[PDB]
Order: structure tokens, then C-alpha cells, then sequence
């Protein structure tokens, strides 16, 4: 998956069965703000193509595409004008978590968005970084739509888990803790001891299916996302094109 139209088709497919698409547009690196808006008329096209295609629209963004390191200021303010686009169309924005010297703009950035008073805007949090907790019970009162990851990034042990048990024992804990506080919470994991310990979970305290999902890369464990989705799951898979 290369072009826009490639990733459409790709999530027409994955509809056909039963499971739902992100869009995930890639870009070149942006190293400037003029970089950013480039980046973000591509993201403004990728909302318009979205616009009344039948099914449910999700994408994910990077917010160092829209210069967040550049200037967390600007970065905002692009975000808002693609929301502002975006909210009407039912298109969902989810802002992707990238490393750790940026999640606290990040936050900023999705309380600030909120606070204006956006809410087809959700946020990553990684389950690999000491701080996730904390952030996770900070931002309770927004109840936020939640996607779970257990992160990507090599990170200094100080800020992150460096045992691989610790990581996937932090996962299953925020995964329970933001299920109990009521959060939609998309589980965007492979793993299927953790797959498994969540369904078990989720029947065991009687969540309904329309509170959570499952999230897979496109192409990977195919199988369990057509085996989820008939199972009754909300599963989608990530489709990033560019
Ligand atoms: C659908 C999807 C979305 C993701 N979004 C993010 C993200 O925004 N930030 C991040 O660090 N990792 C993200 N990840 C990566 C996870 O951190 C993880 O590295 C990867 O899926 C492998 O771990 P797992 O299958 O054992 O859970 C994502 C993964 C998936 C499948």
C-alpha cells in the first residue's frame, strides 16, 4: 500500500469481512512548518476521501508531522483546523504517542482540544513508560477514548520498563484500570496471551463488545482479526500508506 487509493481499497477489503481500517498517512520526515502544512493538506485530503465513504472513519497521525517539536503552538493550531474538518464528517482522529520527551505535549495538545470542546480526538497511551499511570489517571476527567499500546520506542531504563514481563504486566494493569473507569479502549496488541487474558476479562466483568477493541497491522495475525470480528469483536486494522 503506496497511494490513498491503494489504502481505500485495502480498507474496502477489510470491510468486505467483517473488520474496520485506520488510515494512517506517512509522510517524508517534516522538518519545517512549511513541512507541516504540506503534511497537513495531506492529511485534509485524506479526511475529504473518508468523507461518506459508507463505513466508520478512523485515522492516526504522528504529531511531529505537525511540527510539534517545532512549536507545540503551531502543531495545535493545524491539529484544530483538521478537527475542525474532520469532527463534521464523523471522522475520527486519533494522535499516535511517539517518544518520550514528547508525551507531555501531547497530552497538552488532546486536554487543550478538548477543553475547546473536540471529541472525535483520541490519544496512545504505552503501557513501557513509568509515567503512563499517572498520565492514564490525570486525564480520567476527559474520559478519553483510549488506544493501548505497550510502546515502540528504545527508551532509557529510567523512564521505561526494561523487562519485557514488566512491560506486559503494565498493559494488562492499564487495560483493567481504564475498562474499569468506564474508557473506550482500543487493545492494539499482537500478543495473544494478552488477546486472551482480556476476553477472558472483559466476559468474566460483562463489557459489552461496544466498549473495546482490538487493533492489528494490516497483514499480521490475519486470521485472528476475521476470527475476532466474527466472534462479535470491534477489530480493526492499520493501514499506513504515503
Ligand atoms: C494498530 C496499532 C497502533 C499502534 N500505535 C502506536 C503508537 O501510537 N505509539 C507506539 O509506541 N506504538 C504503537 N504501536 C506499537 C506497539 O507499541 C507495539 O510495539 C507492537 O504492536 C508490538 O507489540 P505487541 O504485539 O506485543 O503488543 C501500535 C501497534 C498497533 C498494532
Amino acid at each position: 500500500i503506496e497511494t490513498l487509493e491503494e489504502a481505500l481499497k485495502a480498507a474496502e477489503a477489510l470491510e468486505r469481512e467483517g473488520v474496520h481500517a485506520i488510515l494512517d498517512l506517512l509522510g517524508e520526515m517534516v522538518r519545517t512548518e512549511e513541512e507541516a502544512r504540506a503534511f497537513q493538506r495531506g492529511l485534509l485530503e485524506l479526511v475529504w476521501a473518508l468523507a461518506g465513504k459508507p463505513w466508520p472513519k478512523y485515522i492516526s497521525l504522528k504529531l511531529t508531522q505537525l511540527g510539534l517539536d517545532l512549536s507545540e503552538d503551531l502543531a495545535l493550531a493545524l491539529l484544530r483546523e483538521v478537527l475542525r474538518e474532520a469532527e463534521p464528517r464523523g471522522v475520527f482522529v486519533r494522535l499516535d504517542m511517539e517518544d518520550s520527551p514528547r508525551v507531555e505535549a501531547t497530552l497538552r495538545l488532546y486536554r487543550a482540544l478538548r477543553e475547546e470542546g473536540f471529541s472525535q480526538v483520541g490519544i496512545v497511551l504505552q503501557s513501557y513508560l513509568y509515567r503512563t499511570e499517572k498520565d492514564l489517571l490525570d486525564l480520567l476527567p476527559y474520559r478519553p477514548n483510549l488506544r493501548l499500546v505497550k510502546g515502540a520506542y528504545r527508551e532509557p531504563k529510567e523512564v521505561a520498563f526494561p523487562d519485557k514481563r514488566l512491560i506486559d504486566a503494565e498493559y494488562l494493569h492499564l487495560g483493567k484500570l481504564a475498562l474499569k473507569e468506564g474508557l473506550y479502549v482500543a487493545f492494539a496488541t499482537h500478543d495473544p496471551r494478552i488477546i486472551a487474558e482480556l476476553k477472558r476479562y472483559t466476559e468474566a466483568m460483562g463489557i459489552p463488545r461496544s466498549r473495546f477493541e482490538f487493533q492489528f497491522l494490516y497483514g499480521v495475525r490475519p486470521e485472528e482479526q476475521r476470527r475476532l470480528a466474527r466472534e462479535g469483536y470491534t477489530v480493526r486494522a492499520y493501514v499506513p500508506y504515503g
